[PDB]
């Protein structure tokens, strides 16, 4: 029952919450467009490497979105299951930053992000298929 990142970032509880409690790690991500093409000059939305909040049940990756005001939808899917990415915190317009997190079992290292952003520049950025291969496999720590 997810919604639109543009109509969800407007919340008082997710306007400035401390999205950093418990354990956490750093995981980069490989951006590819069905052509193994890594665009290292398009850092307009994401900025730092995806984070990994390993909990007691399953691992929890995290990705900050600078242009949260440009995101409209989002349906990441790996193998054959679209994980419902949710939101944990989002900075207000002046800060423009949305925080989303999703579980990743089996050391998931590749997921097809599905979303479409628009900045009123010219056309519409529709990511029909975004191959994001994590820098490493995300394996939860049931024993640590």
């Amino acid at each position: 029952a997810d919604e639109s990142l543009k109509d969800a970032i407007k919340d008082p509880a997710l306007e400035n919450k401390e999205h950093d409690i418990g354990p956490r790690e750093q995981v980069n991500f490989q951006l590819l467009d069905k052509n193994n093409e890594t665009q290292y000059y398009h850092f307009f939305s994401i900025k730092d490497p995806a984070d990994v909040y390993y909990t007691k049940k399953k691992a929890e990756v995290e990705l900050d979105i600078n242009t949260a005001s440009t995101w409209k939808k989002f349906e990441v899917y790996e193998n054959n299951q679209k994980l419902p990415v949710r939101l944990v915190s989002y900075s207000p317009v002046p800060e423009d930053h949305a925080y989303i997190r999703f579980p990743v079992s089996d050391g998931t290292q590749e997921l097809k992000i599905v979303s479409s952003t628009q900045i009123d520049d010219g056309e519409e950025t529709n990511y029909d298929y975004t191959k994001l291969v994590f820098a490493k496999p995300i394996y939860n720590d049931p024993s640590l």
